[PDB]
């Protein structure tokens, strides 16, 4: 426990036991000074944002790490391993590591930067494991462990958000000072350590159904149920006169037969094809869009309720906020079609409905001898007695969990991105870098100090899960669909550096290939 | 304190052929649900009363 | 509302009633030093959040 | 409750996950064709998010 | 225990178990070189001061460790529930300590400033646990715990006064060298600490009274016992002749009934009116002031007997220098009206006199046939039999504690600016620099040592008591005045940072809410 | 049964107060006749939580 001796060791593995998997991380990090010590009140009046855009916080010098995504984790090939050969999983440990802190301070002069050692400096680190503090993860941010463990990384600042009205703050508005916790200081040549179970979760589904839902009939045999067939008998011309005929369940009338369960519910989306000649002549990225209304402000319904992204042999289209995208490799804010990924929720097909089209028909009058019948389409509709649905898929570069709000009530509490809903999730860490002042006076004054050496820090983290496998037991004759890599020859490989020393993924990757009947 | 429960209202067919209207409606001015770029007829449904 | 297309206009459709919906988090009713205290849900086969 | 729904996000840091902007390119006039453009998770825009 | 560890955690919390609450800080400080290392002589002929300002005294090179206020323990929130559910409480224990010790050299050339780290220095400490010393403390001085924990504060300088004829010395004047102390030496690696216990003392009074100390009476009843109404019986007209008539207690004549128990003592101030249009066009701050008189010198009743500060629709009042006055955030030591925040100690009516006005009126001769009789005004008065009053509040950024002159005789110790009088308070805590000589001639000179490297040092410091509560047992039907936060808009919250990263302090907030039964 | 808070915020809270000047009458008490009377109504939510 000195100035020569390490305090960790590197571990990245990943070990298959049967029905569980452990992996184990490790990454290096640096952690500059935030806010030169101070705490700041940020509102949305620098901004000059609209109404809907209107905010009022706070901003604070403390970092927070952040490991909420699946490649943080997986490699590639485990996560072919993963989706190609089980049904579902979970996460049940977790363990978590600071070790060979290193902290340093700056001195610049004439244009040169001098960077030297300081031995005695400390840093500040507590876990929120009593949920005290606003839960800023689980809103998929940037300042991930990167995904490629030979890269080194920049901890993210902390702030958050209170009640607003407008850029002002209202009575019941929340400060939180980070300082009134207790926290763990560490020189060069200390550590930290802490460890959490996850509660009890349902298995993710890694599976796709092979069948439909109104497919689930025999279809050689016929229903001892009669349905409404004919209403005005015609005979072949204009003289069909008024008679009721009744059917029976046949092969052919498959949608005219008694069921039992019906899809999911739905928010219905605009349609947006890839093809900029066959889009309307108009910018309706906002005034047509999908929205809720919430306290007099208006926010996108992005990505909302989980639906398929489109039908049989339409694969060009796509809702306008109802996917998941990604950035290619080096894209700025601010870009165009060809350098973003965009996922399909098209394996749903069998039980969630479309997103662009309508629920169903229903009717909106009583006909009589002279009056026609009439309907009305519904483009939304919420929970029926006997509604089945899947719920989002979770990616190789996607969030694995989030908070549950702390509410009265809540409706399948599965979160919207796809993931883990948690009411007790890991909790997040907080570090600081300890202050160290500046020389001060030699006569007393009780003004603010304000001189400091300018410092930053190095170090290790490791975080390691444990896993849940739930293992398939089908009895499919003819073989599946997996995931699989390219055969003909390229330039670079997949998941992997470039000559300049780059890495990227191409794609993304799901969860559902194998199959199950519904 | 307590409401009814949910509704997918269908359209009403009188046993008096002198009281339904002439025309063929089983079919056009049915109750659907769409899934898959097909339509099924709702058969039988949410339970709800059958008449008052 | 609608399916927008090179020579059609997108059209929308406002929601003035809604059920629940997957990720649905809300609150209930206050109490008040001169309301009432409990209630008793009625014995029936499916109820819904069963806070009066 | 102290905060609010719709407002649960970090307001420094930016989002990993793209939407939707414009679909009516307008260099700023009417010659303004199409092309579809897609941005990135900002503080001032709080509501173009995924929630 | 070496240049690579830390010897301390930081731990700032609060724990409420029933009948008490502990509360713990952690703050980061800051210690310069005073004096050069030297002991020297201060007197009033630099300044050219007056006979009442004229002084006689002496400065040292030590600092000393000052949280003497309430707001270095408790937090606001923590402060209004203390206020608002408790009826009393006093102080238990003590726990002291010191760590994470940092020195550094630093060296001036070119103008330009280096600073390095010096591993090889100490400090020194020692508390003052057999009361040797002058008692410093308890005079409301800078240089406390700053109220937010994130703020760095520097150590405020020791010194002293004795005995004084002018700006002269007597034979009675005491020189003291705290050298002449045992104390511990720490390098970086060592911390310090010590606890105390505090002497039995009486609860502060948390509450206000909710009756008067004249109307303390049955209003349906009468009373046995008969006072003289008139002397002169008139019937109506001038020809009312010598007659003797007694009355009987009646509700009506509250005032004119046998009492039990007479308010406390006063010393009358003058009264002082908000709007500059009221006040007399004089400057009377000091020629019409309230003052004492000791050894020919004069000095202002400063704030002096706990005494009302206004009588009933009188709230822009005040006496001269009878409340405690704090400043708004960020003010000069020279400052007007709009800038200053004034307490009012108007909830003590019930018992206590008002500042402004006179206590009573006795007689001044003996009547006769041919003479009027005469009375004569008291403005002040010391404890008779029966006298019963309240002592003067204490407040979130007020003193806690004061020492007990040792004398011969005291009367009702209890502090005049608010507190708890101890005999036996928490002792003094001194801190030092240990001087390190520059290189030295290589040939001996006797001549005394001057020249010295230049040194600063830096670390933690950490304070944690224990509190007894008192709880309140009331039976009144309706509800209770509590402090309160605000309900509508504003551009900041009040006890928060703003926009610059500054922390103030809106009003007072006293602890006089819940009621009682006099 | 009691469920005790345990917020770290750092400003006050909103509270519940009675009024403090002066009026006719005592809120939550009779009159000169002998009538018991409520002036407003009280709810429950003063305290706050992190959503």
């Amino acid at each position: 426990d000195g100035v020569g001796n390490a305090s960790g060791n590197w571990h990245c593995d990943s070990t298959w036991l049967g029905d569980r998997v452990i992996t184990t991380s490790t990454r290096t990090w640096a952690l500059p000074t935030y806010n030169n010590h101070l705490y700041k009140q940020i509102s949305s009046e620098t901004a000059g944002s609209t109404n809907d855009n209107t905010y009022f916080g706070y901003s604070t010098p403390w970092g927070y790490f952040d490991f909420n995504r699946f490649h943080c984790h997986f490699s590639p090939r485990d996560w072919q391993r993963l989706i190609n050969n089980n049904w579902g999983f979970r996460p049940k440990k977790l363990r978590f590591k600071l070790f060979n802190i290193q902290v340093k301070e700056v001195t610049t002069n004439d244009g040169v930067t001098t960077i030297a050692n300081n031995l005695t400096s400390t840093i500040q680190v507590f876990s929120d494991s009593e949920y005290q503090l606003p839960y800023v993860l689980g809103s998929a941010h940037q300042g991930c462990l990167p995904p490629f463990p030979a890269d080194v990384f920049m901890i993210p600042q902390y702030g958050y958000l209170t009640l607003n009205n407008g850029s002002q703050s209202v009575g019941r508005s929340s400060f939180y000072c980070l300082e009134y916790f207790p926290s763990q200081m560490l020189r060069t040549g200390n550590n930290f350590e802490f460890s959490y179970s996850f509660e009890d979760v349902p298995f993710h589904s890694s599976y796709a159904h092979s069948q439909s839902l109104d497919r689930l009939m025999n279809p050689l045999i016929d229903q001892y149920l009669y349905y409404l067939a004919r209403t005005q008998s015609n005979p072949g011309g204009t003289a069909g006169n008024r008679e009721l005929q009744f059917y029976q369940g046949g092969p052919s009338t498959m949608a005219e037969q008694a069921k039992n369960w019906l899809p999911g519910p739905c928010f219905r989306q605009q349609r947006v094809s890839k093809t900029l000649d066959q889009n309307n002549n108009s910018n309706f990225a906002w005034t047509g869009a999908t929205k809720y209304h919430l306290n007099g402000r208006n926010s996108l319904v992005n990505p909302g309720v989980a639906m398929a992204t489109h039908k049989d042999d339409e694969d060009r289209f796509f809702p306008s906020s109802g996917v998941l995208i990604f950035g290619k490799t080096g894209a700025t804010n601010k870009t165009t079609l060809e350098n973003v990924l965009m996922t399909n929720e098209e394996e749903i097909r069998p039980t969630n409905p479309v997103a662009t089209e309508e629920y169903g028909i229903v009717s909106s009058n009583l006909q009589a001898a002279n009056t026609a019948a009439q309907t009305q389409v519904v483009n939304n509709q919420g929970a029926l007695p006997g509604m089945v649905w899947q719920n989002r898929d979770v990616y190789l570069q996607g969030p694995i969990w989030a908070k549950i709000p702390h509410t009265d009530g809540n409706f399948h509490p599965s979160p919207l991105m796809g993931g883990f809903g948690l009411k007790h999730p890991p909790p997040q860490i907080l570090i600081k870098n300890t202050p160290v002042p500046a020389n001060p006076p030699e006569v007393f004054t009780p003004a603010k100090f304000a001189s400091f050496i300018t410092q930053y820090s190095t170090g290790q983290v490791s975080v390691e899960i444990e896993w849940e496998l739930q293992k398939e037991n089908s009895k499919r004759w003819n073989p599946e669909i997996q995931y699989t890599s390219n055969f003909e020859k390229q330039t670079g490989v997949d998941f992997a550096v470039d000559s300049q020393g780059v890495y990227s993924e191409p794609r993304p990757i799901g969860t559902r290939y194998l199959t199950r009947n519904l």
